[PDB]
């Protein structure tokens, strides 16, 4: 159909998804495009707000197309597309920005976070924005990280329909309790980033399996040798029964009764364990996928028909509205 | 051909073109369009930074077109087009955005001149810097207040060429010298801009022509009684005098020399007779194009089309420069 509709997307900055883009956002979308119109999105054009290599940044769309696929999105179900393949984005964006306060962009953290900031990182929430409001989108599957983000696509779609009523739908965001935040494995308290400086807290998806494994048995946990979830006062330990968790399908209830007696060793052990057994079979489709890529680039081929179909309705409602002459 | 390649543009924010527009822009446009390849364009995503009447922004655009024609463009030899009508445009306003400091667009004039700023007033010399790299342009005709604005245009194209070598031609600022600024009658120190409050310092091209001969007749010169261009010490005088020559055709030197006897009473009745036989053609041409529109519908359908074909191929040439999947 075309109700229910769905947006969310990964930038292509690597060569691997980690678990926190794996469990926080991907598996999310995967229980949700059964019954959701949806459209992911691979953003390219937020990656290069930072340099980015350009034979790499190509080589890691696809890889990131591919992730997706291998995590069970479901080519015949949803719609998979590269960002920078649809204009739409862009012109939206434009728009959006001219109804975004300069003061409401500056408070974003980000940008807090560093002010040789350029425009695009200033901007960016603006073209996030655009992504999102572009396909009429009811709901974003996003990590909590994303929460302030869709606040301001919600606002500025709101401050334009206040001038120009109906025209952009307002969408819900849609966050996740537990793995909405898979946490670094050396320092439990921030979020597994690929901006920590040492992979050894990260996970990547693509990573040699026994790598991944030798970084979880090598997690920091606590001292009190009980295995229980609490994610104050057990960071490392609640990570972990948080990953074996989402990872296996088994609540973090029952695995924390069935490790009344256990130690940390053990907790390690198998979320090691289940996280090999959950790689490896991603790869294995990463793999073909990279080795066969007519497969990969027909589905963004059609995803990207399919996003413009869309996007560029949108985008002629907004111009009829602001008065373009179309 | 498609040498000598040419790029300017007018915003319709208002109901005419005042004289510094058609005097210090569009009077080099139609100099140029000859021996240049050009390319004048309306543009309305620039119109927006500021809230536009749908109705009116729609009106306007048709009208800045039409005001083009009524001074002598030509679609013929030059192409006329609607900016928002070409997705380039914002496509490659994202990726200068990427190469452009914050700081670098902070310093930029009109953003000093607010900082209730919004994301678009602050980033619009980003979109006015696609807009001309977007077309191979080699030359810019503009008055002497877009300098600023283009030497970020330069430094922009220089910094991206600098990472991907030969990708963005560089542009050379091709501005005028007297007519570089048409000031207010009112006040000889500002620019006439549309900007100034009162109307009354203002000459607009299609305004009632009685009306604009009186504010010429009302206009601010000096006590010397002496007529003699030096814009320092003469602010109205020599403003008169730049207008009378500009309109004419006649150097301000034979003029001065003429002027040797006569106060400035005979000068603004020169001057105001002569812009009213410059306005009256040109409001006879608008009046026909604005109640037979098929004229300049297709211009500028033709011109849309010219131009997606060029700014197109810039965009996919950066975009493969990126690494960006095509
Ligand atoms: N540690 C994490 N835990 C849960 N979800 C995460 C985590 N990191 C990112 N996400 C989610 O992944 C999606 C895309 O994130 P994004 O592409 O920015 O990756 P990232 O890990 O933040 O990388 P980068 O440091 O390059 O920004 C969003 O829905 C976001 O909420
Ligand atoms: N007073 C002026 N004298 C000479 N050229 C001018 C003058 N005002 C604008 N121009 C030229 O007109 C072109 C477009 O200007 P623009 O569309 O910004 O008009 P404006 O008069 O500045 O109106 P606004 O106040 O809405 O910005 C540019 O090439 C600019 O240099
Ligand atoms: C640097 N650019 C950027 N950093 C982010 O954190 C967002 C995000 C990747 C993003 C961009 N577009 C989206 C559409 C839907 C959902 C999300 C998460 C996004 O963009
Ligand atoms: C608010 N926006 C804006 N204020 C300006 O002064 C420029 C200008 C109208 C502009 C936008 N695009 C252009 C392309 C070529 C030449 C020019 C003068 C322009 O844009
Ligand atoms: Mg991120
Ligand atoms: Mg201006």
């Amino acid at each position: 159909t075309g109700s229910r509709r769905i947006f969310s997307g990964v930038q292509p900055t690597s060569d691997s998804l980690h678990l926190g883009n794996a469990l926080g956002a991907v598996a999310q979308w995967v229980g949700l495009q059964d019954d959701h119109d949806a459209f992911f999105c691979v953003v390219d054009l937020h990656a290069i707000t930072i340099p980015q290599d350009p034979e790499a940044l190509r080589r890691r769309t696809l890889i990131t197309a591919a992730q997706y696929l291998a995590l069970g999105i479901d080519p015949g179900r949803a719609t998979i597309f590269v960002q920078s393949q649809v204009p739409a984005h862009t012109q939206l964006a434009w728009v959006l920005g001219c109804f975004t306060g300069f003061g409401q962009a500056s408070r974003m953290t980000q940008f807090k976070d560093k002010s040789a900031t350029t425009v695009g990182l200033f901007t960016y929430p603006v073209l996030q924005a655009a992504d999102v409001l572009a396909y009429d989108t009811e709901l974003v599957p996003v990590g909590e990280d994303q929460r302030q983000h869709l606040e301001l696509a919600r606002d500025v779609a709101q401050r334009f329909n206040s001038r120009f009523p109906g025209t952009l739908v307002v969408p819900d965001v849609l966050i996740p309790k537990m793995t909405a935040k898979i946490y670094d494995l050396q320092d439990p308290t921030s979020k597994m980033s690929k901006s920590a400086g040492t992979d050894a807290g990260l996970i990547n998806l693509l990573d040699d399996p026994a790598l991944s494994a030798k970084k979880i048995r090598s997690a920091v946990t606590d001292s009190e040798r009980d295995i229980r979830y609490d994610p104050d006062v057990k960071p490392g330990v609640s990570n972990l029964l948080n990953i074996q968790s989402a990872v296996t399908g088994t609540d973090i209830d029952v695995l924390v009764d069935g490790y009344a007696g256990h130690g940390y060793g053990d907790l390690k052990k198998d979320t090691a364990e289940a996280v090999v057994e959950f790689v490896n079979p991603i790869q294995a489709r990463v793999d073909e996928l990279t080795a066969d890529p007519a497969e990969l680039e027909a589905v963004l081929a059609a995803g990207a028909q399919r996003a413009h179909d869309v996007a560029s309705k949108t985008v002629q409602r907004v111009y009829d509205r602001l008065g373009f002459l179309l």
